[PDB]
DNA sequence: GCAGAGGCTTGGGGCTCCTAGCCTCC
DNA sequence: CGGAGGCTAGGAGCCCCAAGCCTCTG
């Protein structure tokens, strides 16, 4: 099994692939085993989220949400490692979150996931 | 509910409130679910030893890193894990005397990676 | 002006003369001035004394006491650095504390105050 | 028997990064 | 637009020293 190491590529467009980057955000996506996907689930819970949802992916799960407070592409992925318990793990900011959602329920994705509908 | 460790053991415990001083092992005291979930939770910080106790109404990890940390850095750390569990996070002083006496009548010993020192 | 610098000769035999000890003494003398002991006089209370009293040297007043714990001479002497910040004082432990006392009443000086009688 | 010397042991704190927000430019 | 990157209050790692403790010895 390749991991692997970035998003699929099917919607790796829609991400913020900044490593040289200070903005803050207020959407992420992150994408690990749907096992390490259902822990994180809730300690999302700390930075305040307005929505969160966990998606079913090809060989993985990735799980996106959005806070009302602004924070850092590199903060959250740092947060995330902390449960990083030899499992994999990948974090980038959603620069387009309507996309990225309406396409995480197509064909290859799925759903089970979330909260709430709209967005802000 | 209980705040700071018991009297019988803060002799070997650090109270240190406006230190910057950077110390090897410490001893957490929580609940114990969340004694077994940071004793596994623990080994990012690449620990020599790290021994599972008990106590009156709740558990105590004490622990030694190979590299230095901060007090209030290890209280910041398992604040993250912890949401409900209670945190009281000092660093020992007396580490084999701590040791004994959470091996002594009132206290006892569940795990330890690698025996003593 | 005279300024005077260390105990008077008279009296540097009954103090400590350590300067590379890190021992943990108990009586302490220092030499200031006049309303600069008055004023270390309650300055001084911070520290739990059992016994103080002040008494009249020549160029000012000689301020003696004795702390419950035992400390450095040095810690006192950078603590009496922080309220003055000016004038001069000198302090010293003192070894021989019942003998101290003494003189500091016989005629060369003379007993100011003292919160208790020693014994 | 002192009195001075270091043997130790802690907490305080002056620094020097790292972190993770803030921001505005192109 | 979305990167790049400056700016800074706390987080957290260096180091030392102040001020206690102690036993030793000339």
């Amino acid at each position: 099994t390749p991991v692997p190491t970035d998003f699929p590529i099917d919607l790796s467009d829609y991400l913020s692939h900044a490593v040289y980057s200070n903005k803050t955000v207020s959407c992420f996506a992150i994408y690990t085993t749907s096992d390490k996907a259902i822990e994180l689930y809730d300690k999302i819970e700390k930075f305040k989220v307005d929505f969160k949802s966990r998606h079913a992916c090809e060989l993985g799960c990735i799980l996106l949400f959005i806070t009302l407070s602004k924070h850092r592409v590199s903060a959250i992925k740092n947060f995330c490692s902390t449960f990083c318990t030899i499992s994999f793990l990948i974090c980038k900011g959603v620069n387009k979150m309507p996309e990225m959602y309406n396409n995480l329920c197509k064909p290859p994705y799925k759903l089970l996931q979330e909260n709430k509908p709209l967005l802000n």
